[PDB]
């Protein structure tokens, strides 16, 4: 869609990265650092993100409610409750690469491996009734996954003044409370970023629905 490329260019063209130069301070007491990262969008050289970043401890976490206290100059202080864990549902489907022929099929092996990893994660494994052969879904796993990266968003309230964006909970599409990076296993730290709502990364995420293509 050629309108997408133009809409992205316009968003980049209008992005002023200089207010973030005033961003200093802490996230959960960890001093932030501001980074400039090229989005490497061809033909759009100004497509450069500018965000604050802090790697913060989560070794106190026992619950699902991770609290993130943002104390950055020119940003109104706010405390975000972020979901520390969520349920991931996956399935194992018997594919051609795992099933060279009907007589030499390895799908049962990889189903058993899927089951064992599910169980070792504390998940619920359910075997699908019927034989596990080509192009069938053979099992599901419902397991808990844990936050790795939290990209918060602030918006301009007045000139050179920012506040927590109550609409964009995350800079990652689809920008909601659970649109963060979750992975199996309990981490020791979480990487927290702070983006302006005008950041080209968010424009890119929005126009490509998180795919970052076009």
């Amino acid at each position: 869609q050629q309108d997408l490329r133009k809409a992205f260019r316009d968003a980049v063209n209008e992005f002023n990265p200089t207010p973030m130069n005033a961003w200093t301070g802490t996230i959960n007491d960890v001093p932030i650092a501001v980074r400039r990262e090229s989005l490497n969008v061809k033909g759009v050289d100004g497509a450069t993100s500018v965000f604050a970043e802090a790697v913060v401890s989560v070794s106190h976490m026992s619950s699902s409610r991770f609290q993130v206290s943002v104390n950055v100059r020119t940003v109104t202080p706010f405390n975000r409750m972020a979901p520390f864990r969520t349920i991931e549902k996956t399935s194992y489907t018997c594919s051609s690469r795992d099933c060279k022929s009907r007589l030499n099929c390895q799908c049962n092996e990889l189903l058993n491996s899927f089951m064992n990893q599910c169980v070792a994660s504390g998940g619920k494994f359910v075997r699908t009734p019927g034989m596990c052969v080509l192009d069938r879904t053979c099992g599901t796993c419902e397991r808990t996954v844990y936050l790795r990266q939290l990209y918060l968003v602030v918006r301009e309230v007045s000139n050179g003044k920012y506040a927590e964006d109550t609409n964009l909970r995350s800079a990652m599409y689809a920008f909601g409370d659970l649109d963060n990076d979750y992975q199996p296993g309990i981490p020791s730290t979480v990487t927290v970023r702070l983006y302006s709502s005008k950041d080209p990364y968010i424009a890119l995420q929005r126009l490509t629905k998180g795919t970052n293509d076009l």
